[PDB]
């Protein structure tokens, strides 16, 4: 059981050591498409690349590349697209991916500005009456409504394919209170947020995979998927204590490098799953 393992690692202060064993055990696959010179301007960070085998392809004949990975968790029956916060030049690509993958939800775990730098382009409209048109990908995006709460905002968006005039409703789940440094002290508001995304239907197999991002699409984004998958496996298994968070993280790292960036994010993931297990038992 992980509550017991949590106390062992915490009382022995071994979090950096566990985190290093995960780093050394993690898969390494080619990411040749990400490193093509023509893709250089499509990557926010030169050391964060999708693997070729799990990368999302755009259906545009010109350049199919976006920094995004499909994480398929077979036992949990959950898929996720993890991507970087869009760049000024990739906002049209991002919405093209949402359209093509038939996603219902976008989960954003960062602020546009953190530590005095831009972590993400402003890729959604700020006002109902000022819609955004992405000329490169022929999409129109409208803010329909916005519900601002203390820890998160939920926005209803209409995405319109200008080529075919089809429209879809997209839900934007924006977690707004992750601190600039470190992790939240308590996982309560993060769990509430995760249950709100689940309640929306955005994580359900009827729809395409949810799109999850922070700045690089590996740290906070990693915590989100890891918590969700672990809690779902605890519902599904005869013995919930058979769920090993280190094994699940390693399985997810086959699909995208570097998921969970710090020993602090690993500790917070344990805490979120341990606390979430109480609401699930
Ligand atoms: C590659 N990169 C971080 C950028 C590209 C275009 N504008 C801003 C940043």
């Amino acid at each position: 059981e992980m509550e017991k393992e949590f106390e062992q690692i915490d009382k022995s202060g071994s979090w950096a050591a566990i985190y290093q064993d995960i780093r050394h055990e993690a898969s390494d696959f080619p990411s040749r498409v990400a490193k093509l010179p023509k893709n250089k301007n499509r990557n926010r960070y030169r050391d964060v690349s999708p693997f070729d085998h799990s990368r999302i392809k755009l259906h545009q004949e010109d350049n199919d590349y976006i920094n995004a990975s499909l994480i398929k968790m077979e036992e949990a029956q959950r898929s996720y697209i993890l991507t970087q916060g869009p760049l000024p030049n990739t906002v049209g690509h991002f919405w093209e991916m949402v359209w093509e993958q038939k996603s219902r939800g976008v989960v954003m775990l960062n602020r546009v500005m953190e530590k005095g730098s831009l972590k993400c382009a402003q890729y959604w409209p700020q006002k109902e009456e000022k819609e955004m048109i992405f000329e490169d990908t022929n999409l129109k995006l409208t803010l329909i409504s916005e519900d601002i709460k203390s820890y998160y905002t939920v926005r209803q968006l209409e995405l319109e394919n200008l080529t075919t005039q089809e429209t879809r409703e997209i839900l934007h789940f924006h977690y707004t209170t992750w601190p600039d440094f470190g992790v939240p002290e308590s996982p309560a508001s993060f769990l509430n947020f995760l249950f709100k995304v689940r309640e929306s239907g955005s994580l359900s197999p009827e729809h395409g995979p949810v799109v999850v991002h922070c700045s690089a699409g590996i740290g906070r984004s990693g915590t989100f998927c890891l918590a969700d998958t672990c809690l779902l496996l605890m519902d599904k298994r005869k013995d919930p204590s058979s769920v090993d968070i280190k094994k699940v993280l390693l399985e997810m790292r086959k699909f995208r490098m570097g998921l969970i960036q710090t020993a602090d994010q690993l500790r917070f993931s344990y805490l979120a799953v341990i606390e979430g297990a109480k609401f699930i038992m």
